[PDB]
């Protein structure tokens, strides 16, 4: 699988606490929180 | 699978607590919470 | 699995206390919390 | 998997405190908070 | 895996206190917190 | 107004995040959010 | 007003981010978020 | 007003970030966040 | 107003980052985060 | 206003910053962060 020509915008004006996983962009991959 | 040409924004003004996943974009791959 | 050609802005403004991961990009790999 | 041709900009105004893992870009490999 | 032609700035304003890992980059590798 | 032998036991397991006030006994007084 | 004879046991086990307030035992006065 | 004989046991084993106030025990007085 | 005569165990196990106040006892005036 | 005859026992096991105040007892006066 390939992925290119992409534009990405990402804000987190305000976040208490995360205990997971905050991800602007995942092409693949496991991600466990 | 093939992923390209995108335009994305995200915004995350306010969030208290999160446990689990927050994504932009997800080709592929496993997210566990 | 190739990634090019991509344009990305990530902005964390505030963050408490995070015990997990914050990714701007992430082509493949595990991450765990 | 070969990943190349990325503009990157990355912001972390503020974090109280991080006990995890805070990543720009991560290709492969495996991080465990 | 090969990785090249990347443009990439890294901003961190103000941190608490780490006790995991901040990377602008990672190729690969594997990282603990 | 007087107020007394009160035995009180408060339990907060997890919270996200507070924009008010969390308070385990008030006799009097105003509290505003 | 009097206030007097009291046992209290508080516990906070875990609070992500308070913009508010955090009281044990206010017998008056004002307080805001 | 009189305040007298109490016992206050508070415990905050984890807070990411507060932005207000946190207190065992307010008699009097005005605290704003 | 008069305090007197009090026992106050106060634990802050962990904090990311406090920009307001953390006060044990309190009997008068004002706080301002 | 009068205050006497206390028992305070504190502990700040860990702080990453304080912007702040961290005060234990505070009788009166004005704390501004």
């Amino acid at each position: 699988y390939e992925v290119h020509h992409q534009k990405l915008v990402f804000f987190a004006e305000d976040v208490g606490s995360n205990k997971g996983a905050i991800i602007g962009l995942m092409v693949g991959g496991v991600v466990i929180a």
